[PDB]
């Protein structure tokens, strides 16, 4: 598909490590960095700024402030997950509602089968198919956030032409325990 074929020409590929220090107690990071699970209860961990204390997140180690940047997330059957960027400077500690306002361009899944934006108020969004990987494609100077079905290529949604200011983290929620974990791939 043109999608394989031409998203490294066009956006860098980020390798994505999630950061434990980040990670709300009640998520497992896996070894590899590239997995993320649900505790039926809260860890023992410290409660260190970077953390999130309240929101069921993680980030990426590394964040952006230029440029082109993509990397593919393998939701497979799990049946809740969002997924995006966010600033750096974002609320950790304690409750805000995750909105482009609040530094936070995020879609993902829930209940099995609504799919959403994460904007205020949430919208909706009608995919053909369920997607199994998805995409997520930054361009700082434009603005743009993007996020495709990694396997066929196909639009989800995009944030457009937002004015960025400060770095930007990929980031990951889960809020249900099930089977399946959320993975980022290489
Ligand atoms: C409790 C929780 C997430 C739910 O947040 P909200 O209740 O704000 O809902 P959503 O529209 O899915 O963001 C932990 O991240």
């Amino acid at each position: 598909g043109a999608y394989n074929e031409w998203k490294k020409a066009l956006f860098k590929p980020a390798d994505v490590i999630l950061d434990p220090k980040t990670a709300n107690p009640i998520l497992l990071v896996s070894e590899d960095q590239r997995s993320v699970q649900r505790a039926k209860e809260p860890q023992d961990l410290p409660d260190n700024p970077e953390r999130f204390n309240w929101h069921y997140c993680v980030l990426g180690c590394e964040s952006f402030i230029s440029g082109r940047h993509y990397w593919e997330v393998e939701v497979g059957d799990r049946k809740e997950w969002h997924i995006g960027v966010c600033s750096k400077n974002v609320q950790r500690k304690g409750w805000v509602k995750m909105t482009p306002e609040n530094g936070f361009w995020t879609m993902g899944l829930t209940d099995g089968n609504k799919y959403r934006t994460l904007t205020e108020p949430r919208t909706n969004l009608k995919l053909p198919k369920p997607p199994k990987k998805v995409g997520v494609f930054l361009d700082y100077e434009t603005g743009d956030i993007s996020f495709y079905n990694a396997v066929d290529g196909s639009h989800i949604h995009t944030f457009l032409d937002v004015s960025f200011s400060e770095a930007l983290y990929p980031v990951f929620r889960i809020l249900t325990l099930e089977p399946t974990a959320l993975t980022i791939c290489p």
